[PDB]
């Protein structure tokens, strides 16, 4: 049989049970009634609930391969998105899973590394914050180009400058799409309607930006196709072409032009607003901890000085500033339910067992701020990644890009931004508050499955 779980009504399930102010809060409470294991039902459609470390463990770790599935709902077809990475699932989910993956090592992509693409992103990324002149700031549309045109220069090879007409016209539509799909609507209630679509003008506008994306990539791919050194790939379509020669001789194949445009968005998709929030959220909470912003700023000095940008050797020699940036990510809890999964076969889970095909959500919130392995959850303390000595304190527990066989591609091209931009930032900049540290309000502001910061405003005070 299913988990237990709250007995769901005629046709609705469980849908008006379920606040969805704050999902995550919801299932929480849930949790303490039934488990760590429940079932909730959306129609008929049961989706199985797993809080709490040990179970999250088992099912993404111990039986990742059961659990590698990504559920699908409605959405996923309005949109157009299970024909990449994120939303795809089985071979085709394997292998450009795995083929991006290698492609996003650190020199995955020829002589030029990664690490080098996001150091003179921090480069631009200070001279932009330069031209603000100190005077107050809402980081929102800086902090945005920068994660975004790290993926632009790892798919095209090349960096924009901030004010190039192209770019701007790119991020609005990522912007836009990134707004929509963060509507409880987009989010919860459309999925209600199994075939009929309720919000056709929107989810026609969500496919007209990416049209207007992909026939971008479509043009820099015509150019890379031309100008192609089968000895030099220097990006990911570069890559993702040599792939394709290869596959020649295995038709069909996983790699086409139209796979590789879908790969690209989903890049995009996934690459700049969650790195984007992380930077802002950051920013507002060494704001409001002017002494954290002291320390980093300490070990900054005394590590890496200020003759020299920022590099990721640095960073087993900071462990306070590598605290922090673990201790953002922990405490913002930036997808609390991660993505939803399914199971791809049948299996037993605990006493329980779970048909194939099940949805699967897995609460991240509830590993995130385990009241035991971190004390005080709730409050912002980088001293929960550190130990008596000072040293940085690993965990099990930090699972903010999620775990098991769908963890984040980006885990480590997330890393580096977050550590290289922000001490970069640190580096050449004091923040001052518009308001005083101690009025402004630090509290993730939910709405559904979102959890994103409050607006505030800051100088960035040349050093
Ligand atoms: C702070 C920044 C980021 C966070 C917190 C983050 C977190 C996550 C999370 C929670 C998932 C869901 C995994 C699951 O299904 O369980 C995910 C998926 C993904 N992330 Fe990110 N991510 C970040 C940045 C990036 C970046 C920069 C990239 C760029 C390559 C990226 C690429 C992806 C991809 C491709 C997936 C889909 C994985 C799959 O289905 O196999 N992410 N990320
Ligand atoms: C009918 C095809 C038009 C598609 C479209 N492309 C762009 Cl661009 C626009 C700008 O509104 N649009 C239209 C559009 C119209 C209404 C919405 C909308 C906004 C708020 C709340 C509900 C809707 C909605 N979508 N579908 N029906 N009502 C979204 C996009
Ligand atoms: C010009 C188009 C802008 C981005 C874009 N809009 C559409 Cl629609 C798609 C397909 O999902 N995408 C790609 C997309 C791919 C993955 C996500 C995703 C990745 C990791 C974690 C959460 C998100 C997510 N899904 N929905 N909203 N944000 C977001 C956007
Ligand atoms: C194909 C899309 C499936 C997503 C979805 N539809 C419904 Cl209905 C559910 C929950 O009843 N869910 C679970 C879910 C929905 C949206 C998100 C999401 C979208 C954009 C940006 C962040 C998130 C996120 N993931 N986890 N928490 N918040 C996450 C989980
Ligand atoms: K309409």
């Amino acid at each position: 049989k299913l988990p237990p779980g709250p007995t769901p009504l005629p046709v609705i399930g469980n849908i008006l049970q379920i606040g969805i102010k704050d999902i995550s809060k919801s299932l929480t409470n849930l949790s303490k009634v039934y488990g760590p294991v429940f079932t909730l039902y959306f129609g008929l459609k049961p989706i199985v609930v797993l809080h709490g470390y040990e179970a999250v463990k088992e099912a993404l770790i111990d039986l990742g391969e059961e659990f590698s599935g990504r559920g699908i709902f409605p959405l996923a077809e309005r949109a157009n998105r299970g024909f990449g990475i994120v939303f795809s699932n089985g071979k085709k989910w394997k292998e450009i899973r795995r083929f991006s993956l290698m492609t996003l090592r650190n020199f995955g992509m020829g002589k030029r590394s990664i690490e080098d693409r996001v150091q003179e992103e921090a480069r631009c990324l200070v001279e932009e914050l330069r031209k603000t002149k100190a005077s107050p700031c809402d980081p929102t549309f800086i902090l945005g180009c920068a994660p975004c045109n790290v993926i632009c220069s790892i798919i095209f090879h090349k960096r924009f400058d901030y004010k190039d007409q192209q770019f701007l016209n790119l991020m609005e539509k990522l912007n836009e799409n990134i707004k929509i799909l963060s509507s409880p609507w987009i989010q919860i209630c459309n999925n209600f309607s199994p075939i009929i679509d309720y919000f056709p003008g929107t989810h026609n506008k969500l496919l007209k930006n990416v049209a207007f994306m992909k026939s971008y990539i479509l043009e820099k791919v015509k150019e890379h196709q031309e100008s192609m050194d089968m000895n030099n790939p220097q990006d990911f379509i570069d890559c993702f072409l040599m792939k394709m020669e290869k596959e020649k001789h295995n038709q069909p194949s996983e790699f086409t032009i139209e796979s590789l445009e879908n790969t690209a968005v989903d890049l995009f998709g996934a690459g700049t607003e969650t790195t984007s929030t992380t930077l802002r959220y950051a920013l507002l909470l060494l704001l409001k901890h002017p002494e954290v912003t002291a320390k980093v700023q300490e070990e900054i000095e005394r590590v890496i000085g200020r003759n020299r940008s920022p590099c990721m050797q640095d960073r087993s020699h900071m462990p306070y500033t590598d605290a922090v940036v673990h201790e953002v990510q922990r405490y913002i809890d930036l997808l609390p339910t991660s993505l939803p999964h399914a199971v791809t076969c049948d299996i037993k889970f605990r006493n329980y067992l779970i048909p194939k095909g099940t949805t699967i959500l897995i609460s991240l919130t509830s590993v995130l701020h385990d009241n035991k392995e971190f004390p005080n959850p709730e409050m912002f303390d980088p001293h929960h990644f550190l130990d008596e000595g000072g040293n940085f304190k690993k965990s099990k527990y930090f699972m903010p890009f999620s775990a098991g066989k769908r963890i984040c591609v980006g885990e480590a091209l997330a890393g580096m931004e977050l550590f290289l931009f922000l001490t970069s930032i640190l580096q050449n900049f004091n923040l001052k508050s518009l308001v005083d540290p101690k009025n402004l309000d630090t509290t993730p502001v939910v709405n559904g499955f979102t959890s994103v910061p409050p607006f505030y405003q800051l100088c960035f005070i040349p050093i």
